[PDB]
Formats: structure tokens, C-alpha cells, sequence
């Protein structure tokens, strides 16, 4: 189990101005830190918000956070099911400020919720410095869905943190999971209107401004002033950063299947939709071509490092475990033989793959 720690700075906040928070499983003389980023979605106006506070309300506060949670897949502590890290430090932060880890926005007169994703992620690694975090050698900082584009907008400031902070020697690197979108046309297209109509790219423009959202520097000066939207994508912020990232992609993402309006059901798809869901996966892999660490199965799927049975899924022969770690490999102080690190499927339908979770 990881234990709940709220954070001393109750300045840094949920949505409604409970305490942030991590759940932290100590492992004493292991220098290596997985800091993992819960995903969830996101909201982006007062109605929508509200909407999420009824029904989501563990994702915008932690006034019913439980006080422990149970380790699964990367971040458990059994080598029988984490065959990469189970020896790790283990740090759970959960989701709770709805702005796709983007936020640098207080609750105040002028704003209902506070928005501060980007300053949560801070916090908490600042107040593990003091935990044994100053020890370490390794902090990956890895997410799931809205976590996964997290670990994109935020792995290049927490290596700045710690460096100004004095610690050069920590090697922060990132592990984005399903959080790698494309900003491509819907298979059917509706005009911006309200919440389910609205496209990633004008909720996400929306959403900044909502939230106060921050993007990394590089990113924010090739784009500019009203175009940070561009950096919440991976293909586009990626080449901006510094730090060593992994990404994890099914090439069939259910989350980004749902924002292009595709919903398969069960008769047989026609030419139409065919073509568009092969189009699309060929375009993830297009995005991926020159990501040298990234696994990308041909599967039709949500989420992967968290999950009790994330072990199972295979790319050419290689498990992610594996994947990961040929990467910790590449990256002591040339590729490896047998150890692969670049892993995507050229197959180009769901399924193709045999070893695809199943869904049961
Ligand atoms: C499914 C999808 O296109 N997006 C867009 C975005 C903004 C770029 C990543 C996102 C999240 F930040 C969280 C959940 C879904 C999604
Ligand atoms: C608490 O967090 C806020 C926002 O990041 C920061 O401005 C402030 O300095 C922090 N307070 C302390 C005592 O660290």
C-alpha cells in the first residue's frame, strides 16, 4: 500500500481548495522515484466543472481521499507484477485539478475552482526532497491519459526545478501513457457549441485560459500568445523537450476514438470508417517515426502502466517491462542487442496484434 500524505503547502490545492496530495510507498536504499500522474479528463467552464464536482468529485478534491491505495502494475511493489521498477520508491499523485496537470490558477473572488496541475506536481516533488527524494539517481515521472499528456507539459520543469533547487544529479526523465492525442478531422464533425461537442483543440484553447494553463518554455515560444494549445499534443511538444520521455501509445486510443466522434458498436464497419480508423493509426505511427523510446501497440484500448496485467501486452516479442527496461539500459553512461526500445506495430487494424487486452 501507498500511504496518503496531504500536502504541508495547503496553498496548493484541488479544484475546490481541499489539500493536493501524494500516496507514497518508501523503498530505503533504492535511489530510483516513479512519480506517476492519474489522469481523468478535464473541464473547462464553470457548467462543465460543476457537472464533473456532482458526479467526479475524487477528481476535484480530496475530502474523500481514502487514506491508503493499493500499488498496481508499475507502481506495485511485487516483482511478479512489475518486472521493471518494483523496487522503487513509489509515489501515486492523484488528479484532482481537472486542467490536464496545466493549472497555475488559485480559487480567489474571480474563480469558482483552482486550477494548479503544474504547481501540484512542484509542490509535492519539493516536499519529497525532504522524504529521501534528495537521494535519488532516477525520478521518472510517468501518467496515464490525461496523466500521460501531464508528464509532457511537466518533466522539463521539474528537471529545471531540481536543478536550480541544487540537485543536478537526479536524472529526470518522463513516461507519457496513453496521453500522446492527435488534433486530426472527426469522423463526424459538430461546430463547438457545448461540452460534448466541442473538439480537444477549441476545449483545450478554452481551457488555458480557464485554468491559467502553462505549457513547457520552448514549446510556448514557438507557438506563442494564443497557441499554447499546440503543446498540450505530442507530437508537437515532444521535440521541444530536454528530458528523456517513453511514450506509450495504443495506436487505437479509445479516449482519442471517442474526441474524433467514432463508436463502434458491433455491425460490420464500412468502407468510410475503415479507412478513416486505418488512416488513423497510420498517422499515430507517422507521429512516432522518429520517438526513439515509445511502444505503440496495433490494439484498440485506454491506459496501460497502471494496469494489474500491463505485463501481458507485446510489440514484436517485447513486453513493456522489457521495453523499459532496455531504456533504463540506453540510458547508462548505440542500440542493444535483443534489447529493443523503439516498438511499434505496422499492423494496421485492432487486433492484429494477438497479445491485445482483451477487455474481459
Ligand atoms: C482524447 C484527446 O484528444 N485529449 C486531448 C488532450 C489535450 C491534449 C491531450 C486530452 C487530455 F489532456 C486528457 C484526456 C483526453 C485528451
Ligand atoms: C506554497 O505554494 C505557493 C504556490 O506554488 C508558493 O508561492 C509558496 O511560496 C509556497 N509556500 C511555501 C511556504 O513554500
Amino acid at each position: 500500500d501507498l500511504r496518503l500524505h496531504l500536502l504541508l503547502n495547503t496553498s496548493v490545492t484541488c479544484n475546490d481548495g481541499s489539500p493536493a496530495g501524494y500516496y507514497l510507498k518508501e523503498s530505503r536504499g533504492s535511489r530510483r522515484w516513479l512519480l506517476f500522474l492519474e489522469g481523468g479528463w478535464y473541464c473547462f467552464n464553470r457548467e462543465n466543472c460543476d457537472s464533473r464536482y456532482d458526479t467526479m468529485r475524487r477528481l476535484m478534491s480530496s475530502r474523500d481521499w481514502p487514506r491508503t491505495r493499493t500499488g498496481t502494475g508499475i507502481l506495485s511493489s511485487q516483482p511478479e507484477e512489475n518486472p521493471y521498477w518494483w523496487n522503487a520508491n513509489m509515489v501515486f499523485i492523484p488528479y484532482c485539478s481537472s486542467d490536464v496537470w496545466s493549472g497555475a490558477s488559485s480559487k480567489s473572488e474571480k474563480n469558482e475552482y483552482a486550477f494548479m496541475g503544474a504547481l501540484i506536481i512542484q509542490e509535492v516533488v519539493r516536499e519529497l526532497l525532504g522524504r529521501g527524494l534528495s537521494g535519488a539517481k532516477v525520478l521518472l515521472l510517468a501518467g496515464s491519459s490525461a496523466g500521460g499528456t501531464g508528464v509532457l507539459l511537466n518533466v522539463d520543469r521539474v528537471a529545471e526545478q531540481l536543478e536550480k533547487l541544487g540537485y543536478p544529479a537526479i536524472q529526470v526523465r518522463g513516461l507519457a501513457d496513453s496521453g500522446w492525442f492527435l488534433d486530426n478531422k472527426q469522423y463526424r464533425h459538430t461546430d463547438c457549441v457545448d461540452t460534448i461537442t466541442c473538439a480537444p483543440t477549441e476545449a483545450i484553447r478554452r481551457g488555458i485560459r480557464y485554468w491559467n494553463g502553462v505549457v513547457p518554455e520552448r514549446c510556448r515560444r514557438q507557438f506563442q500568445e494564443g497557441e499554447e494549445w499546440n503543446c498540450f499534443f505530442g507530437y508537437k511538444v515532444y521535440p521541444t523537450l530536454r528530458s528523456p520521455v517513453f511514450v506509450v501509445q495504443w495506436l487505437f486510443d479509445e479516449a482519442q476514438l471517442t474526441v474524433d466522434n467514432v463508436h463502434l458498436t458491433g455491425q460490420p464497419v464500412q468502407e468510410g470508417l475503415r479507412l478513416y480508423i486505418q488512416n488513423l493509426g497510420r498517422e499515430l505511427r507517422h507521429t512516432l517515426k522518429d520517438v526513439p523510446a515509445s511502444f505503440a501497440p496495433a490494439c484498440l484500448s485506454h491506459e496501460i502502466i497502471i494496469r494489474s496485467h500491463w505485463t501481458d501486452v507485446q510489440v514484436k516479442g517485447t513486453s513493456l517491462p522489457r521495453a523499459l527496461h532496455c531504456w533504463d539500459r540506453s540510458l547508462h553512461d548505440t542500440p542493444l542487442k535483443g534489447c529493443p526500445v523503439h516498438l511499434v506495430d505496422s499492423c494496421p487494424w485492432p487486433h492484429c496484434n494477438p497479445s491485445c487486452p482483451t477487455g474481459t
